[PDB]
């Protein structure tokens, strides 16, 4: 451990490494690296297990910037580290175009960076799910003789994140839960950026933490009481039955004689001036983007140590595969993301002769047959198991005492089940959590949702009760823009399968999805089997479920998705029998069908067929990429209502008549 | 007050007419009604001052079901009273297409509602907001002689909505701001839909709340206790510097003898046999829907009283109008909803002599020069004031010693912030609330924005940042499908001006809409003031602002939004040069355009130009409507990057030269 001047100058050289990078970018933000860099230094030189050549070590101790705006702090500590993904010419391409060292971490671009932060809030409660996704992991596999899962979750979060409520959601859920590894750091320094937090912050959040049923602690000199903060973080793994929060005071812009303690430090360049004037305050000779060789050589040996915790763990998990041949086997496939062989096979079949079944139904049935072939198979709804019907049949709840069950009850917290989620697809690549609400509700956790998207993350969010057919409950209820506002945002699937074939198929394409998160729109009321539905189909996309048509010329081209492409195939059939010919599209996903060739495209639209109708209990926005300018879209463009389904789809004209009347206009 | 048998039968009837209205819809939520209605019956009998026949006074005190579910409660008070809007055949019409009564509180449907629940947190944020809007009011208009404003704010909310983290938010906010006069209910019930709450929900709930500044009292037994009720709103009433939570432990489906203390009565009717079974359990002999003689009797007081309170209030107001008719007309704008004549002559106008400026500075100078003429005008930013440029200069912030000033800082909390608007705009039709945050985070608050939107909340949403033009915090603050995800959403105004004229156009629309909500997407960097730009066109939503064409046919039309409408212009000049006639439109807004007749539509967007190029930094999906089948869209359709504006905006294409290369492709 470093101590006396060596420790001085190496908290200082984070400190300037964020000073100088945030400088040179004339962008960025200097304030929390200064005031956190001693906790940062602490945690990666001392405190935390990883191998810096090696990012991907399995058994690794976790480390997130909740409070994401502070990333410099975790860049200075990846390149002292010794990770390959942050050299110094990555710090000096600071929130430039391309770079490894983008505004705000993102695990995507940088090997190193867990989750993907900047959108306060989500980090804390990623966190949380990463320390689940370790507990289930121990209590599942650990043996009385071999312990080979065990690493903690370490998280810095500043006041930002303390207002927001996902942060309140998964951290009454990580006290209910007893998460005793998961480590919080709460950087205590007053400041936001409206200024000092007196002005709309005052909550006793200590005491906040404790109803929650958290450890707490509180190091008051952040700034240079090195000792407090190794005895506070020994203190907190010795509390091994509740999550601990480490509430450490510190001054945002430490070392700025004139911008400490200020909001004008929070998100700034410090400015020649002051850097100049910070560096003869903090006694910093040495100049731009330098790593004293004494400060370089202590580091370094993060290296062999590193390879050295690693192989420890390697020779331990050999022979753990050696006495326990089969759980290591499925242990195997969580840690490597490899999928069992035949998993596919294990999806239920049907034909137009199987009893008619709401999606919602169908979808558990898919559930349950994957729980058996996909080990990482995991997760829960946010209190309605009965609605969403996302029960795995054959495992009790996860819980403080019985971690190594599979349902996961998250209560009403849509926004923090969303981000747990996050946190445990990111854990291990082998992980396919789950989780479930009703679709208009996916307007709670939306932020968390984005995030999947853009960081990669393969979540399986199963939505229910889709449309108005929901009846009852209403227009609050009632999902109307939620299909378009989700085939708007990049990187995720928006699926809606019709039937039970279609839902099987979704399952299919959502699973082998793992980079990309998958959004299941499921029924509450019972649908009809199609025939022409096929888990083949879905891959595709839009695709062909019937046609009396020859030449890829049909008369007429009626396309729907869900619950409404029955009513498509009715009003086809009626059509029929006056001679026209008609196809009948699914369009299960707009996603898929973008992807595919431009021949596919034109075997299934062909551009010379102008006659286009669309159906689908929603917003007609957008379909005319796909009805043309002459074709016609049948959906609803208002608030629903509150009656018996059946009612309100006839109110409304989502009827087959309604495809009937618009056939006959061309 | 009734007491003894009288007491007992009044509490039944409450339970009954939830039982009979939900067997009698086949659908509802009988467990809550049944548990809470002591309390509902001690609030709505004895404690609440309101006019049955004026659920309009504006001295009335508030009252709001949280756990929405629950409305049988609530509908069956309002029929006891006298209300106007619930007869005993609107209690039949439960659920009904069209009814009173649809299956969750509507505030737009039911007079005597005052906001719409069901998506659960919302509420009790909204009982913020009206507090917040009391407390405002006393300290600006009360004087030492004349006490005008004074109300309580009381609300019902259950498990479900403490564990969403919205509640939170707004209940940090109520304790900062010492809300003496709000006054929470909460249904502990030890039930939520999963089943019983130590499935997921063990905090100390209590602890909590005294953390966030709140008094606290517990009523162990809220099923008998009505004196222990009575005691704990006496003792609630004395704390006058903080709002107080009243935890009263009650049975849900309290009454029923096989289905009380179960999940099965939150959410489905009891059923014939059940039904039964209760009312023998509970000696009620009555039949359907009953109001037994002795109960109407007690109850009908409420008719006269309700009558002299507010004649009491009238004359109180009538001497207060006389002594300071300056502080009455002010007042009486808010109490009314007429605003001052000639407001809309203080907005700015500018020319394209006037110096650029962020559309964000713009928006500022609108707000500050409406403070002046718009009494009603009141909000801020979550944590952003110093980027969203929402400080109104001439006042001071709202805190609890100083509830007078017009400037509310929310930290951060984009959940609870929307909610506690939409309280606002809902206490007083003169209220004009808007708050803020980077338009990304829309996302985090869309729940509430939603309600904005169906429950007809002219709340104005001041978003900055609008685009990849924010530059290097990068893809996680840069909006992509939100312009998008707006457009979709019904009755909520997405408007995107370019300039200083298109801005203060904005604001001019913003604040005739009373009754429906308005979202304003404001650039972070500089733009032109542009030629052709007007406050009036953008009362259209798309109006022309440059054209060289005759006979209304143009050889090319290129329209934008926002920052991107520059772009557009300057394209059309190089192509003016080659000698094309081009028309420029703006699309401020599509919901305005979209509303215009087919008359004004064909004088913009010719039916027989068919050659149409948009650009907008921002999803194309959707620009079909308008670009036609044969037009080019140049937009984005990925997510962002980390780095400078300038540079992202040249990578995207989003560019002069891609609307010249465009418009050579017809
Ligand atoms: C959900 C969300 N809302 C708003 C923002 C904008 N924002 C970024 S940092 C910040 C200030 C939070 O301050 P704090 O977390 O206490 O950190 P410090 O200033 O101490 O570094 C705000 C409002 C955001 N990133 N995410
Ligand atoms: C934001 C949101 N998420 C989920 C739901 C679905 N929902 C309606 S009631 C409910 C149960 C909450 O139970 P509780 O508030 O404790 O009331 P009780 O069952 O005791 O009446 C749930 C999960 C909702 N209405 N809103
Ligand atoms: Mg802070
Ligand atoms: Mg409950």
């Amino acid at each position: 451990a470093a101590t006396g001047e060596l420790l001085e100058k190496s908290v200082n050289t984070i400190r300037f490494l964020a000073i100088d990078a945030v400088e040179k970018a004339n962008s960025g933000h200097p304030g929390l690296p200064m005031g956190c860099a001693p906790m940062g230094h602490v945690l990666y030189d001392e405190v935390m297990r990883y191998n810096p050549k090696n990012p991907y070590w399995f058994n690794r101790d976790r480390f997130v910037l909740s409070a994401g705006h502070g990333c410099m702090l975790q860049y200075a500590l990846l390149h002292l580290a010794g990770y390959d993904s942050v050299k110094e010419e990555d710090l000096k391409q600071f929130r430039q175009w391309g770079s490894r060292t983008p505004g705000h971490p993102e695990n995507f671009e940088t090997p190193g960076v867990e989750v993907t932060t900047g959108p306060l809030g989500q980090g804390i409660a990623n966190a949380v799910g990463l320390a689940l996704a370790e507990k289930h992991l121990a209590a599942r596999f650990n043996k009385p003789d071999s312990e080979i899962v065990d690493h903690y979750t370490y998280v810095i979060l500043g006041d930002g994140c303390q207002m927001e409520g996902i942060a309140n959601e998964a951290c009454s859920l990580a006290g209910h839960w007893g998460l005793g590894k998961l480590i919080a750091f709460y950087d205590d320094n007053h400041i936001s950026i409206d200024g000092d937090t007196e002005i709309a912050f005052t909550e006793d959040v200590s005491t906040r933490f404790e109803a929650l049923g958290w450890h707490t602690i509180w190091v008051k000199n952040g700034n240079t009481g090195y000792d407090d903060i190794r005895a506070a973080i020994k203190e907190a793994k010795a509390v091994t039955d509740k999550p601990t929060l480490i509430k450490v005071t510190t001054t945002i812009g430490f070392g700025s004689p004139n911008k400490a303690n200020s909001y004008s430090v929070h998100g700034s360049a410090l400015g020649a001036k002051e850097v100049e004037a910070t560096r003869q305050n903090l006694g910093w000779p040495y100049d731009t983007f330098f790593v004293p060789e004494d400060v370089k050589s202590h580091w370094s040996r993060h290296t062999p140590e590193g390879a050295a915790l690693e192989a420890d763990w390697n020779a331990k998990f050999a022979e753990y595969e050696k006495k326990y041949a089969d759980d290591a086997a499925t242990l195997k496939s969580i840690i490597t993301g490899e999928l069992p062989t035949g998993w596919v096979d294990a999806l239920p079949k049907y034909t137009p002769e199987s009893p008619g079944d709401a999606t919602r139904n169908l979808s558990q049935q898919c559930l349950n047959a994957l729980a058996n072939v996909v080990p990482g198979l995991i997760g829960g709804s946010a209190d309605l198991a009965s609605s969403n019907m996302t029960l795995l049949k054959m495992f009790g709840d996860f819980q403080k005492d019985t971690a190594e069950e599979r349902n996961v009850r998250f209560g009403v917290r849509e926004h923090g089940m969303g981000a747990i989620c996050n946190g445990i697809a990111l854990h291990s690549p082998g992980f396919v959590p789950y989780c479930a609400t009703f679709f208009v509700f996916t307007d709670y956790m939306r932020g968390a949702m984005r995030i999947s998207a853009l960081s990669e993350a393969g979540v399986i969010y199963v939505m229910t009760h889709d449309s108005i057919g929901l009846g009852e409950d209403g227009p609050t209820h009632q999902p109307i823009e939620h299909l378009v506002s989700f085939r708007a945002m990049p990187n995720i699937l928006m699926l809606r399968p019709a039937d039970g074939n279609e839902t099987a198929g979704a399952y299919k394409v959502a699973v082998l999805n793992r980079k990309r998160p998958s959004i299941l729109a499921l029924s509450r009321q019972k649908l009809p089997h199609l025939p022409g539905t096929s888990i083949e189909g879905v891959e595709k996309g839009g695709y062909t479920i019937s046609d009396n048509s020859t030449g890829n010329k049909p008369d007429l081209i009626v396309m729907g998705t869900g619950s409404e492409l029955e009513i498509a195939a009715k009003a086809a059939d009626e059509l029929r029998k006056e001679g026209k010919t008609v196809r009948v599209v699914s369009f299960v996903s707009w996603e898929l069908f973008d992807e595919q060739s431009d021949e596919y495209k034109e075997s299934v639209l062909p551009a010379a067929v102008t006659a286009r109708i669309s159906i689908e209990a929603g917003s007609t926005l957008g379909w005319q990429k796909y009805v043309g300018a002459q074709g016609k879209a049948i959906g609803i463009d208002k608030f629903g209502a509150s009656a018996p389904a059946g009612t309100i789809y006839k109110e409304y004209g989502i009827t087959v008549e309604s495809i009937i009347a618009a056939a006959k206009s061309f």
